[PDB]
C-alpha cells in the first residue's frame, strides 16, 4: 500500500509546487512566445517586461488566469512518474558505467540515460507540455482555445498528430545539453551553489527551450519552420541573438518561487508525515 500512497503524496507535493509559480511561469511563456503571438494577431503589442506583461495580463483577463493551464502541470505527474518508476533505473543500469572506472564514460552513459528516458517520457507526455503552452500563451484581447481538450481537437483538426509535437527534436537535445552542463557544472564545484548551477543550465540551454515553444507557437498556423535549425538562423537574424533569452529572468524567479514553497511544503510535510513523498 506504501507505493500508492507514497504516489498520490508525491503527486500532491509537485502539484502544489508548480501551482504557487504557475503565475510568473505564465508569464515567462507570454514573454517567451510574444512574437508569434504578435504575427498571429493574438497580442497588441510587444511586452516591455515582466511587471508590464503581469499588469496588462491582470487588467485583461484577471489574477485566476495566471493559472491558465496549470491542469495540465497538475496532470502530467502521474504518467511520468509511472514510466520513471518502473524504466529509469533499468535504463541508467542500460547505459551506465561505474564512475571508479571513469568520467569520460560515466557522463556519456548520464548523457545517453537522460536522453533516452527523457525522450521515451516525451513519447507519452508532450502532449501535455504543448496544451500547457498554448493554454498560456493565447490571451483574451476573444481567446483562440476554449480549453486543454479543444486545443487537442483543434490542433488535430489543422495539423495532426504532428502539431501536438511541435519542437520534440530540440526538446530533447534541450534536455541532454541541460543534463550535461547541470552535472559538469555541478561537479566542477565541489547547498546554494546548486541553485547557481541550476540557473547557468537553464539558461545556457534556454535558446533551445525558446526554439521549441516558439515551434509549438507555429502549430495550427499558415506559415511554420523549416526545422530546429531554421527556426533559429531566422530567429536571429529576424530578431537577434537576445531574443532567444526572451523569459529567461521569469525562468530563474520560477526557479527561486518554486525552491520557496517547496522547501516550506517540505517542512509543513515533516511535521505531518515522517518523512517526505
Ligand atoms: C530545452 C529545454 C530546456 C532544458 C531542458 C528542459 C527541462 C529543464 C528538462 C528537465 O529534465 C529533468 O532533468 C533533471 C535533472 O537532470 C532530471 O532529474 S534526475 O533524473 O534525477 O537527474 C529529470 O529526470 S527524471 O527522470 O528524474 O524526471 C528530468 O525530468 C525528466 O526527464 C522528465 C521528462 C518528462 C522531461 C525537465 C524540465 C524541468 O524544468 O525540470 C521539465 O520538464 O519541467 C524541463 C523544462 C523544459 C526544458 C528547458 C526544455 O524545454
Amino acid at each position: 500500500t506504501n507505493f500508492a500512497i507514497n504516489f498520490l503524496m508525491g503527486g500532491v507535493s509537485a502539484a502544489i509546487a508548480k501551482t504557487a509559480a504557475s503565475p510568473i511561469e505564465r508569464v515567462k511563456i507570454l514573454i517567451q512566445n510574444q512574437d508569434e503571438m504578435i504575427k498571429q494577431g493574438t497580442l497588441d503589442k510587444k511586452y516591455s517586461g515582466i511587471v508590464d506583461c503581469f499588469k496588462r495580463t491582470a487588467k485583461q483577463e484577471g489574477l485566476i488566469s495566471f493559472w491558465r493551464g496549470n491542469t495540465a502541470n497538475v496532470i502530467r505527474y502521474f504518467p511520468t512518474q509511472a514510466l520513471n518508476f518502473a524504466f529509469k533505473d533499468k535504463i541508467k543500469l542500460m547505459f551506465g558505467f561505474k564512475k571508479e572506472e571513469g568520467y569520460g564514460k560515466w557522463f556519456a552513459g548520464n548523457l545517453a540515460s537522460g536522453g533516452a528516458a527523457g525522450a521515451l517520457s516525451l513519447l507519452f507526455v508532450y502532449s501535455l507540455d504543448f496544451a500547457r503552452t498554448r493554454l498560456a500563451a493565447d490571451a483574451k484581447s476573444a481567446r483562440q482555445f476554449n480549453g486543454l481538450t479543444d486545443v487537442y481537437k483543434k490542433t488535430l483538426k489543422s495539423d495532426g498528430i504532428a502539431g501536438l509535437y511541435r519542437g520534440f527534436m530540440p526538446s530533447v537535445v534541450g534536455i541532454v545539453v541541460y543534463r550535461g552542463l547541470y552535472f559538469g557544472m555541478f561537479d566542477s564545484l565541489k547547498f546554494l551553489l546548486g541553485w547557481v548551477v541550476t540557473t547557468g543550465a537553464s539558461t545556457c540551454s534556454y535558446p533551445l527551450d525558446t526554439v521549441r515553444r516558439r515551434m509549438m507557437m507555429t502549430s495550427g498556423q499558415a506559415v511554420k519552420y523549416n526545422g530546429a535549425i531554421d527556426c533559429l538562423k531566422k530567429i536571429v537574424a529576424s530578431e537577434g541573438v537576445g531574443s532567444l533569452f526572451k523569459g529567461c529572468g521569469a525562468n530563474i524567479l520560477r526557479s527561486v518561487a518554486g525552491a520557496g514553497v517547496i522547501s516550506m511544503y517540505d517542512q509543513l510535510q515533516m511535521i505531518l508525515f515522517g518523512k517526505k513523498f
